[PDB]
């Protein structure tokens, strides 16, 4: 131990033992000082829209989020896992912070110079009791960068509470992080913790080779009759006597089926071709929404539903698909050719198309004098005997999310994707201990308004042990695999460009291997 | 809860997932339609991608404690929510657990959907309002829909160059995957338990 | 041990075991140099009122006073203790000073720069024999701040003695603090002491 | 090194690290086979600059064929060394015929 002896070794590796794969990744981080070492409440500016009011606090602390996949898996390691395996879940992870160095910056009419500060400390704690607002559940920036050569800034930590307008309801509780026990680290100390995941169902990387509508032997017809012809022509008076028929290959659409399609929430349909879509501002008024406590809230992920039907690659649901940006995409009003729109057609078998309705339902009772009438059903909740597939994880999407602690929840799998956990990997918060600067000789009760300007940096090592479900099938003909095209191009995919900017060309879903339904 | 479903994320950092911001862009005043995207942040929170949805709701009629505001009509039954099996309409008194009212309304409460207790020596029929004690379930307002207001709107038809996009409110919403909700409160007077009927299946047995 | 190894870990917690509650609190302090490292007597200026004359010494030393409650109890921890309990008395405390760093400020026609001084020392002593004027009894400023994010200046130490007018009576005794044994601490040393309270009647929180 | 309108001054940085790894599994492009500069100097009094590491892959014209594979070195396990650490490894050669110095 000491200033001269190094605390930890760089570990970045991926080993495939057999059933289990152990993925390790190491990065270098830099942590500034946020809010000049003091808490602040934040709230919606003046007023904007009833929906956009928010109240919350912004702490000086900052935290690590490895919640994305591509942190752990290199694109090649992703390709192995994705092509050869049906399913994978995590088992246990271990986290390590090492080689911390604190630097103090001095500014004197320009020409600021950084000189290492050996004595200063960096304090870290992991809650592990889940006593804090859990920020990690939602997609956000500031995760570990995909490409290990990069160096990333540790993001600030803040949270939101209950509010009425911009004002705060007495219910809102403000947490002071300083109030937990936390380990303090000078240069030459390392902070490591180990976490073990609760058992969670495998993620399904397979896609089905059958559909719900076609689950039976075409050669033999069923023993159950169904109404074929409601009325029979006689003397051209069309007298109504109902007749029945057994169902077979010739008229499959009527066969008795054991199970139904997954529940769906209707979406608006937009097309990638700019000429086809309507010339109107329907971005909001036409969007799907869901509101609790009088504030309309858009539904971005929606329930897992196929993006489009066959022979349409143009259309996609308005709100209901994950959308990623390409390299150096703008942060607002970017054009379509800049974002990468994921496609969820793999699920098309068991789940409804997001644009088209779930089905039609008979409204009224027939009579001699009244025609039978039916109506489309736009929204369908769960019924007994429904089966569905969860939305895909992809490469960029989040690994997990926290099931809120509640009385009840149905099918805890998150909507964005990944593994719903009741006890997620605990948050790791980190902050520079404030160092006062030149206190005046005579005593004053008012607290210090001026500190040394300093930041800290050092490596972080995250290692997760994944468990796999080996692929065992008997399919005769070859599968579909994820293959980088062999055509010559200016830049290879998933590689740095000539200026050093690492770019991910397209989103990679996890469903290629095929299991029969 | 100290948080709501709509606000479960760090306001300081914006998400990596884009969403449709402006459907059409002004050009030469012809309003040509080319869609654009934007990342979501603190400034425009209402569009951030959210992990979970609100609990399932059954719509209720809204009545107010101020006697002047409510309509002058006999809607006690014809306007009530009902559910019928075997051809006999049956009122829904408790309803699913849903917040009684939104913020800045303490006047209104759901018609049928709140537990109501009587004060001391309250009559057994046609008693006045100041005699009964109407419970308030605003604590649940975070995770569950307001009983009076609809669950949300849903897009009805497919857009086209010649047709405007149309949507419709959804009054009743069953359970979907990824919904969370809170159960109705016990209070002091309310019952301790109940018996789950013996049946083939039941969902979320809490009474 | 060393400059690189940290001396102590941040502990701020409150645990409620059953009968006893253990409250811990940690703060960050900064200690200037008072009186340019030399004692001075102080006395009432010229004259003002017969009541306001005082005579006493002002030492360069400075001291810690946690004597206020809200140092130890967060408002919520205060609410638990206050609502659920009739009475409470302290039992035993433990005090710890760690991660000391000395900084030397240089001034050169402005643009003063602070550069850590590794060799310099900080000397601390607790009397425990009560041989000094006890300043802590009366309400004063400079205690640990209520809210743990704050950083506080360590207050100067001085005391008053017997006097006639502004002049000093032969009875007055002037204490030199340098004359006690005291532990000296470079960066990488920690000073901890434990104290146990004599039995004292409960405080009565009931009405 | 610090540069301030000239008069750059070098001041030792005690905390910073230097990371080293030997592959030993031969999973990298092997650059060492061909004659190149930057070896250890002949004469021990000299001080030498450590050469940069790059590699070539398959290509068509100046453009890159999908076959080309780009290796990220950051992705191996590597030991990190502050001042006061030493990195040593031992290697044993496979048996190879003598070089013939006779004529």
């Amino acid at each position: 131990d000491g200033v001269g002896n190094s605390s930890g070794n760089w570990h970045c590796d991926s080993t495939w033992m057999g059933d289990r794969v152990i993925t390790t990744s190491t990065r270098t981080w830099a942590l500034p000082t946020y809010n000049n070492h003091l808490y602040k409440q934040i709230s919606s500016q003046s007023g904007a829209s009833n929906d956009n009011h928010y109240f919350g606090y912004s702490t000086p602390w900052g935290y690590f989020d490895f919640n994305r996949f591509h942190c752990h898996f290199s694109p090649r390691d992703w390709q192995r896992l994705i092509n050869n395996n049906w399913g994978f879940r995590p088992k246990r992870l271990s986290f390590k912070l090492f080689n911390i160095q604190v630097k103090e910056v001095t500014q004197n009419d320009g020409t600021t110079t950084i000189a290492n500060n050996l004595t200063s400390t960096v304090q870290v704690f992991t809650d592990s009791e889940y006593q804090l607002p859990y920020v990690l559940g939602s997609a956000h920036q500031g995760c570990l960068p995909p490409f290990p050569a990069d160096v990333f800034m540790v993001p600030q930590y803040g949270y939101l509470t209950l509010n009425n307008g911009s004002q705060a309801v007495g219910r809102s509780s403000f947490y002071c992080l300083e109030y937990f026990p936390s380990q303090m680290l000078r240069t030459g100390n390392n902070f490591t913790f180990s976490y073990t995941f609760e058992d969670v169902p495998f993620h399904s990387s397979y896609a089905h080779s059958q559909s719900l509508d076609r689950l039976m032997n075409p050669l033999i017809d069923q023993y159950l009759y169904y109404l074929s012809r409601t009325n029979t022509p006689s003397g051209t008076t069309t007298m109504s006597r109902l007749q029945f028929s057994q169902a077979g290959a010739s008229d499959i659409r009527d066969q008795s089926r054991n199970w139904l399609p997954g529940p769906c929430y209707r979406q608006q349909r937009v097309s990638k071709t700019a000429a086809d879509n309507n010339n109107s501002d329907y971005s909001w008024t036409g969007a799907t929404k869901y509101h609790l406590n009088g504030r309309d809230s858009l539904v971005n992920p929606g329930p897992a539903m196929a993006s489009h039907k066959d022979d349409e690659e143009k259309y996609f649901p308005q709100s209901g698909v994950l959308i990623f940006g390409k390299q150096d995409s703008g942060k607002t009003n970017v054009d379509i050719e800049k974002v990468m729109i994921t496609d969820e057609e793999e699920i098309r078998t068991t789940n409804p198309v997001a644009t088209e309705q779930y089905g039609s339902v008979s409204t009224n009772l027939q009579s001699g004098n009244t025609q039978a009438a039916t109506s489309d059903v736009n929204t369908q909740g769960v019924l007994p005997g429904m089966v569905w597939q969860d939305r895909d994880v992809y490469l960029q999407g989040p690994i997990w999310a926290k099931i809120p602690h509640t009385d009840g929840h149905f099918h805890p799998s998150p909507l964005m994707g990944g593994f719903g956990l009741k006890h997620p990997p605990p948050q790791i918060l980190i902050k520079n201990t404030p160092v006062p600067a030149n206190p005046s000789t005579t005593f004053s009760a008012a607290k210090f308004a001026s500190f040394i300007t300093q930041y800290s940096t050092g490596q972080v090592s995250v290692e997760i042990e994944w468990e796999l479900q080996k692929e065992n099938s008997k399919r005769w003909n070859p599968e579909i695999q994820y293959t980088s095209n062999y055509n010559k191009s200016v830049n290879v995919d998933f590689t740095v460009d000539t200026n050093g900017v690492y770019s991910e060309p397209r989103p990679i879903g996890t469903r290629y291997l095929t299991r029969n339904l």
